[PDB]
């Protein structure tokens, strides 16, 4: 599996990670990509694909690489499964509740409840192992 992010401090890479760990201790593979070193190619063969990115500028997806990135692969992605995640500061999950919305209207079909965690994992470090396992269960 993969497992594509974006970060600009470390709070969402960190929550990869986690998943990372759950989806692993599954007893499957996984790779954790920064999106500016995706291959777009590779990644649309996966079954189910694992996207996550904080929350940028007023409630949106990080304009200059993770925005352009879920534009490119928009029209090639419909019928498959999708689970998002990622880390916000002041909201209270705007963007995220759009990000669905989004990944929906191009037909994903968005296997859980996005995972959301306000700043750095810390507490929430289990929840996002937990999120990797069901993941893994699909
Ligand atoms: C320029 C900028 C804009 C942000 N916009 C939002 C926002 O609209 N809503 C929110 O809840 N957090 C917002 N945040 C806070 C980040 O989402 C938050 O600090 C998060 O933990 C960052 O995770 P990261 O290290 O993975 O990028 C913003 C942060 C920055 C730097």
């Amino acid at each position: 599996m993969k497992i594509v992010y974006w970060s600009g401090t470390g709070n969402t890479e960190k929550m990869a990670e986690l998943i990372a760990k759950g989806i692993i201790e599954s007893g499957k593979d996984v790779n954790t990509i920064n999106v500016s070193d995706v291959n777009i190619d590779e990644l649309l063969n996966e079954d189910i694909l694992i996207l996550g990115c904080s929350a940028m500028g007023d409630e949106v997806l990080e304009e200059s690489e993770f925005e352009p990135f879920i534009e490119e692969i928009s029209t090639k992605i419909s019928g498959k499964k999708v689970a998002l995640f990622g880390s916000y500061g002041w909201g209270d999950g705007k963007w995220m509740r759009d990000f669905e919305e989004r990944m929906n209207g191009y037909g994903c079909v968005v296997v859980e409840t996005p995972l959301i965690v306000q700043n750095e994992p810390d507490e929430a470090e289990q929840d996002c192992i937990e999120f990797g396992k069901k993941i893994a269960n699909i």
